């Protein structure tokens, strides 16, 4: 019922305040609502243009991550997040004409061909965040945006809808077993969530889902997955390899990380260089 934003800050982070920004424009951006276009006044990113959101009733959680940063084609970043007079200010990559991946998934039926495109961009994005020291934990469709051209933009910040408060409050359906049991986890937990995203894109349903959180948790830990037989052998194989309960056995967990996924037969048709250059067209345009 309330928005919680999670900001994964870098080591050299420079705290910001309202005074460090010049207001340029006020835009109405559909799903994004009222967006201020602002210009950074000082610091290393002086003169950079950003989107600013001002949230009336939101909580902010700031976390540490595990070179000057450059843009990645498939990520939007939260640059600054600060609270002033009961308000939360978010300074974000400007994403004009952007929209929600969830809006798309509700409107379309994804085929395996469609999903290969979206998951390939998402894999590049997720691996990049890992290289930056960000572990997602409960990567989910709410984290996935689309630019005006229809390409994936994964948010580098957490966003959820949140009795006692918790430092981490994730959506259980997307959580790996080792995350559910709070025994310790790594970037490999995110490849499980990646598999959950893939499963949901392909079937319109979640692979582990009970009546309550408690039941869903037990299913994630112990439930055998009923693999939909309409899926190709390649799709089936990828999902089985992502849904290994022991993270050590999970695809993407070895030293080569995301390469294990890029080399999987499910993605055999993807040219990863062309993809990164944004030279492959999306299945759906917003
Ligand atoms: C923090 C979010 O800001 C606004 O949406 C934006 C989002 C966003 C992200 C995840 C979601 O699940 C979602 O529903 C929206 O992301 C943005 C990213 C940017 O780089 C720039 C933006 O202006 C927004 C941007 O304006 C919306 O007002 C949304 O209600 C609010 O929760
Ligand atoms: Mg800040």
């Amino acid at each position: 019922k309330e928005i919680a934003i999670t900001h994964h800050v870098k080591e050299g982070h420079e705290k910001a305040d309202p005074s460090q920004f010049e207001l340029l424009k006020v835009l109405g951006q559909g799903s994004f609502g009222k967006v201020f276009l602002v210009k950074k006044i000082s610091g290393s990113d002086a003169r950079q243009l950003y989107a600013m959101k001002v949230l009336k009733k939101a909580t902010l959680k700031v976390r540490d991550r595990v070179l000057v940063e450059v843009n990645h084609p498939f990520i939007v970043k939260l640059h600054y997040a600060f609270q002033t007079e009961g308000k939360l200010y978010l300074i974000l990559d400007f994403l004009r004409g952007g929209d929600l991946f969830t809006r798309l998934s509700k409107e379309v039926m994804f085929t395996e061909e469609d999903v290969k495109f979206y998951l390939a961009e998402l894999a590049l994005a997720l691996d990049h965040l890992h290289s930056l020291g960000i572990i997602y934990r409960d990567l989910k469709p709410e984290n996935i945006l689309l630019d005006e051209e229809g390409h994936i933009k994964l948010t580098d910040f957490g966003l959820s809808k949140e009795k006692k408060a918790y430092s981490f409050c994730g959506t259980v359906e997307y959580m790996a077993p080792e995350v559910v049991n709070r025994r310790g986890h790594t970037q490999s937990a995110d490849w499980w969530s990646f598999g959950v995203l893939m499963f949901e894109m392909l079937t319109g349903t979640l692979p582990f889902q009970g009546k309550d959180r408690k039941e869903t948790m037990t299913m994630i830990l112990k439930a055998k997955l009923g693999m939909p037989q309409f899926l190709s052998p390649e799709a089936q194989s990828l999902l089985r390899m992502l849904f290994k309960r022991n993270p050590a056995n999970r695809l993407g967990a070895g030293p080569d990380g995301v390469e294990e996924i890029k080399r999987h037969s499910f993605f055999s048709t993807i040219d990863w260089n062309k993809l990164y250059r944004r030279e492959i067209h999306p299945p759906f345009k917003p």
